[PDB]
């Protein structure tokens, strides 16, 4: 149950998630989960990244949830809960800009 999660920021906009993540103190992989702005029943995983080309920047990934109960960014890699999805992506970068490291302050 997601809203209990400290990394779950609930109803915050994309611009607010970027205000929070663009803090110079954030290392790559700093993240949060929030509601999608426009997709009903969907969430967005907002993640900080850093490179010499772009400096500090932020990526957003849509997380879909099936009525069948599975959560996923890619339908090929599904989870039984949002918590399991977060635990997996904290170990694997896969297609993300970086593996999930710490919750956005």
């Amino acid at each position: 149950s997601i809203q209990a999660e400290e990394w779950y920021f609930g109803k915050i906009t994309r611009r607010e998630s970027e205000r929070l993540l663009l803090n110079a103190e954030n290392p790559r992989g700093t993240f949060l989960v929030r509601e999608s702005e426009t997709t009903k029943g969907a969430y967005c995983l907002s993640v900080s990244d850093f490179d010499n080309a772009k400096g500090l920047n932020v990526k957003h990934y849509k997380i879909r949830k099936l009525d069948s109960g599975g959560f996923y960014i890619t339908s090929r890699t599904q989870f039984n809960s949002l918590q399991q999805l977060v635990a997996y992506y904290s170990k694997h970068a896969d297609g993300l800009c970086h593996r999930l490291t710490t919750v956005c302050p």
